[PDB]
């Protein structure tokens, strides 16, 4: 409910200290919450590749993002969750001014995203496995946890659609 509306949304990420919105890119931060004022950052994903808003491909590291505001992207979002008491899994999507080298606040999710897996390949992580034992108040030590970030990964979306007919679903076996 406090992340459903776009505006109580917005007090929180205040509260929680997220610089928000006074050529954009979309990069979200995956992020773990323990439903106890523990959370951790996962890692971050750059979605830009949307059409009429829907995304097609994702990839992860977010190309041209320099770590002093990936830090602080993580930081960040670590502090919303803690604040919430998040719990499960959640991401904290972010507008990013590639060139102003800025982010600002767009949305929480507040539940797994389709893009989850390419995280999963550069960490190894099972994602599900940390939401089902974390749902079960059997939550890995967060404090005690070293996420190894490891090579490249991305994902393209299949769909039954027609791109020449203006991506119209298309039906058969």
């Amino acid at each position: 409910r406090k992340l459903g509306l776009k505006h109580s949304a917005r007090e929180i990420a205040e509260r929680a200290k997220v610089p928000l919105v006074p050529n954009a890119r979309h990069v979200e931060i995956q992020m773990m919450g323990d439903g106890f004022g523990k959370a951790i950052a996962i890692g971050e994903r750059d979605c830009s590749l949307q059409r009429r808003n829907q995304k097609v491909i994702e990839e992860t590291p977010a190309p041209n993002l320099p770590e002093a505001t990936r830090a602080k992207m993580r930081a960040a979002s670590e502090r919303l969750g803690s604040l919430l008491k998040y719990k499960c899994a959640g991401t904290v999507e972010f507008i990013y001014d590639e060139q102003r080298d800025e982010f600002y606040f767009l949305e929480v999710n507040a539940r797994l995203q389709v893009e989850h897996p390419i995280t999963e390949m550069v960490t190894g992580l099972d994602l599900v496995e940390w939401m089902l034992r974390i749902a079960a108040n059997d939550s890995p030590d967060f404090d005690n946890t070293k996420i190894e970030v490891s090579g490249a990964s991305i994902e393209a979306r299949l769909y039954a659609e027609n791109p020449v007919k203006d991506f119209r679903p298309s039906p058969g076996q």
